[PDB]
Parts: structure tokens; sequence; C-alpha cells
């Protein structure tokens, strides 16, 4: 019937997927909102936007798309810009008024990224809710299509995975060039479209040097990231996993990936310079990695053509 109603899904987290964002424990197991039994955190599984809400009377919300680390991904049409979709995400599980002011502040600098191959964000808005209490929201370009997500029967042949990584070299490359890192590569935030690639998620991003260590997925986070905070040595750590993560079978510990590389992999005594770029890319000294994603896109390059040579 109506084309929108088919990129969107059901406004319900299933119980199997209901988890605390503090703790990780199975609450909601029923309440949909409440506080956790176990760590005392609120939570609330429910969507905070409704089909037909209009966001700072600009953003009209269709649905959700989609539900993640902060809660729903809705899917809204911007009324100035000819009804196309765009996508609002929540900045913060909570705050008051003034946490949530403060939280678009401390991102408002994403504005600025812009390149062809990373999400753009448009805008940053606040909707006062059914109870008065206003939430932020980053506004942020719609790209359909699927996550290079792939699990255990469905890893990438190598050509493919390295040229999907080609592709985004740059855009970090780019980062990097304008003083950011993007802390969280990982398949999961690769979009393939029927046009292009594209990165989604910028709750990661960072300057280099930036305040913390609070940046990205464990199994894909560099060793040193305590210590160092986010580095492009960081970054090209994530990339060797990202490739690791989309080629291999890497085992498992508690959901997370392992460190290393299972050292005998069938796929790495046959590429053998693929598996020492990955090698080197996720070297736990930060030194020993490529200097550069410039670096590693110019030495990927190179192993792109050795993969196809020996395909046949
Ligand atoms: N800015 C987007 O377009 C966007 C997006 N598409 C997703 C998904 O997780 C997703 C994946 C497949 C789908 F079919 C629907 C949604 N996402 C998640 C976090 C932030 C932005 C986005
Ligand atoms: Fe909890
Ligand atoms: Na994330
Ligand atoms: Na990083």
């Amino acid at each position: 019937i109506d084309p929108l109603e088919a990129l969107m899904t059901n406004p319900v987290v299933p119980e199997s997927k209901r988890f605390c964002w503090n703790c990780g424990r199975p609450v909601g197991r029923g309440a949909s909102e409440g506080w956790c039994p176990y760590c005392g955190s609120p939570y609330s599984f429910l969507p905070q936007l409704n089909p037909g809400d209009i966001v700072a009377g600009q953003y009209e919300v269709k649905g959700c798309i989609a539900h993640g680390g902060l809660g729903w991904i809705y899917l809204a049409l911007d009324r100035n810009v000819n009804g196309r979709p765009v996508v609002l995400k929540g900045l913060v599980h909570s705050g008051d008024a003034e946490a949530q002011a403060m939280a678009m502040a401390e991102r408002q600098f994403l504005a600025e990224v812009v390149h062809p191959s990373i999400v753009q964000i448009f805008n940053f808005v606040e909707h006062t809710d059914r109870h008065g209490d206003p939430v932020g929201y980053i506004v942020m370009e719609y790209v359909g299509g699927q996550s290079l997500k792939r699990s255990k029967g469905q890893k990438l042949p190598v050509a493919e995975a390295i040229a999907y990584l080609l592709e985004i070299l740059p855009a970090l490359s780019y980062l990097h060039s304008i003083g950011l890192v993007y802390n969280d590569l990982k398949p999961e935030n690769i979009m393939l479209t029927e046009e292009q690639l594209k990165l989604i998620d910028l709750g990661a991003v960072s300057r280099i040097n930036s305040f913390g260590y609070l940046y990205g997925t464990p199994g894909f986070q560099a060793p040193e990231i305590v210590r160092t905070g986010p580095t492009v040595a960081t970054d090209i750590y994530t990339v060797g996993r990202t490739l690791a993560a989309l080629t291999l079978d890497l085992p498992t510990r508690n959901g997370r990936y392992v460190d290393g590389l299972p050292e005998d992999d069938p796929v790495l005594k046959t590429y053998d310079s693929y598996g020492r770029l990955l090698r080197r890319a996720i070297d736990p000294d930060p030194r020993q990695r490529f200097t550069t994603a410039e670096e590693m896109s110019a030495q990927l390059t190179g192993v792109l053509r050795e993969v196809v040579a020996q395909d046949t």
C-alpha cells in the first residue's frame, strides 16, 4: 500500500532484545519503561515520538526504523526541504532540561562534518514531550540500505570487503584532516545502499585527544585508548578489526569479539598479504600500525590487486 510503511518497523522492542543500557541485564522481562531492578538506571523501550507528531514545527514523524544504543531511530518528513525523509535519534538516555540543552552543545560541532561517505547531520532540535520535559534530537540524513553486519555464515569474500573499506578510508582521512576521529567503525556502522557506502553513527566521533575514552564498541576498540585517548592509530585499529569481522571467523566471549586473530584461519593462510595487513593494522603497539588512513588505503589497494590476482 503506502511505500513508507515498508521502510519502517513495528514500534515494540521484543522482550528478547530488551536489556538495561547501564548493565546489560534483561530488563523489561514485562514493564516497557521504569527503573532497572538491578542498577537503578531509568529505561524506556517505548517510542518517544509518535506518527503525526511535529518536532520544532519542521519535522513530521512517521514512525520508527530501528532501535539501538540510545533507543529508537525515527523517520520524519522535513516540511522545509520538500518533505524528504530524515532520521531523528535521541542524544542521552536521560537528563533534565539543562542536560539535554548541554548534550546538544557538546555535539553541535558535527554540523561541519561534510563528506560523501558520511551521514549528513542537518539539524539539532528540541521537542517538548507529553510531560513538558524537553528532549534533544539530532536530525540526520536518511540513508536507505543495510549494514555490512555479517554473521558467521555470511562472511564477505575478501575482495568485496577490501573494496568496501577502500571506500571508507577516504572518509576517515577526511575526518583526520579536520582534527576528528570516527571512534566506532564496525560492520554494523557501515551502510550499503543501492548507490554507495555511508557511515551512519556519529555518536563516537571526537577530536584527537578528546576528553576520556568512552569512544566505541569493545572488540573493536584499540587496547591503548584508555591511556592514549582517541587517535588516528586507534581508528586504524578499528579498520583492521572491521576487515577481520567481515571476512574471518572470529570467536566471541560474552558477545564481544576476542582480541587478536584466529591465527590459523583458512582465509588467512590463503591471502598472505591481507593477513599481514590485518596484523599490522591491529598491532598492540600503536606505532607499528599504519601511520595514516591514506597510507593504509595505499597499501590496502595493493592487497586488493593481489587478492583479485590470486582469485584466478
Ligand atoms: N541515518 C540513517 O539512515 C540511519 C539508519 N538507516 C540506521 C539504522 O540502524 C538502520 C538500518 C537498516 C534499516 F533498514 C533502517 C535503519 N541508523 C542508526 C543510527 C543512526 C542513523 C541511522
Ligand atoms: Fe540495569
Ligand atoms: Na555505537
Ligand atoms: Na579510535
